[PDB]
């Protein structure tokens, strides 16, 4: 079986994409953020706490016939930007594009931070790392793409991210149509979790490729391209006035200035982000300072190939026994 869904930014900027998920019976249908940094399916629902809902679609398991409390079970994550939910958990029919699971962990919300409270647009998350960092206790549960390995045609999903529009989401099969070229597949570690890939160099707009080994994880949940510093700091230098701010939290550039491309390693293959997918904006309305799509990894601790690198390629998440990531052009 294959699945197929749209996934579409939410607002001008691609700060995330969300795609409809069908979950219960009859459907509920939520806006869910699709997070290959993450491995928990977790929901706005009836529990939710009334004061940190504003405007989110809300999972209702009272109304839906095949929804099962998973007794005593309960779950509570902490992302990287430091956002947070908690909650209890319940199992139920999810369908993503056509592609149906039954008995899926749906984590049920009861508490959510401010920043998923703000984001009326995102209902959930739904993750697709490995189970591993799956975070029900005291029985750790599977995610959506594990669940459908069995059924599925190839244990394989792609991410076919759009720049400024829609683009989708396939499971079970790799459409020859939406790529050029070959597909460049590379090795992945699962030891944390994530799906931790190396990068084989980089060059900075018309620069000559530096090779240069960079470990960083494929994370469709974060917005931005997170580097070394010694990479960050060799492609500010090439823009006019740009600078790292303490105030802004990293580094702008004056919203008149040109941006050059950045090229990413994939073994032997490179992947070209264009300059216009960097540019993220004036840091406020109407201001002449601009936001950076690239900036330093040096305050995490990990490097995260986010959204701005994942929207430049065609990307293959195999998750065979063998897992590896395969990148190319579009």
């Amino acid at each position: 079986s294959t699945g197929s869904a749209t996934t579409t930014p939410i607002d001008s900027l691609d700060d995330a994409y969300i795609t409809p998920v069908q979950i219960g019976t009859p459907a509920q249908t939520l806006n869910l953020d699709f997070d290959t940094g993450s491995s928990d399916l977790w929901v706005f629902s009836s529990e939710t706490t009334a004061s940190e809902v504003d405007g989110q679609t809300i999972y209702t398991p009272s109304k839906s016939t095949t929804a099962k409390l998973l007794s005593g079970a309960t779950w509570s994550i902490s992302y990287g930007d430091g956002s947070s939910s908690s909650g209890d958990v319940y199992t139920d029919t999810v369908s993503v594009g056509g592609l149906t699971v039954t008995g899926q962990a749906v984590e049920s919300a009861k508490k959510v931070s401010s920043s998923f409270t703000e984001d009326s647009t995102i209902d959930g998350l739904l993750g697709l790392a490995f189970s591993t960092l799956n975070t029900v206790s005291p029985t750790q549960q599977k995610t959506f793409f594990d669940n459908a390995k069995a059924s599925l045609d190839s244990p394989v999903f792609t991410a076919d991210l759009g720049y400024h529009a829609p683009g989708t989401y396939n499971f079970g099969f790799i459409d020859t149509t939406a790529y050029t070229g070959s597909i460049t597949y590379t090795a992945v570690s699962t030891k944390q979790g994530f799906w931790e890939w190396t990068s084989t160099g980089y060059a900075v707009g018309s620069g000559t490729f530096k090779s240069t080994s960079i470990d960083g994880i494929a994370d469709t949940g974060t917005t931005l391209l997170y580097l070394p510093a010694t990479v960050v700091s060799a492609y500010w230098a090439q823009v006019s006035g740009a600078k790292s701010s303490s105030s802004v939290g990293g580094y702008v550039f004056p919203c008149s200035a040109t941006l050059p491309s950045f090229t990413f390693g994939v073994g032997s293959a490179r992947i070209v982000i264009p300059g216009d997918y960097i540019d993220f904006g004036p840091i406020s309305t109407g201001s002449s300072s601009c936001f950076g799509g690239i900036q330093s990894s040096a305050g995490i601790g990990i490097n995260i190939f986010g959204d701005v690198a994942l929207k430049a390629a065609f990307v293959v998440f195999n998750g065979a026994t063998t897992p590896t990531l395969g990148f190319a052009s579009k």
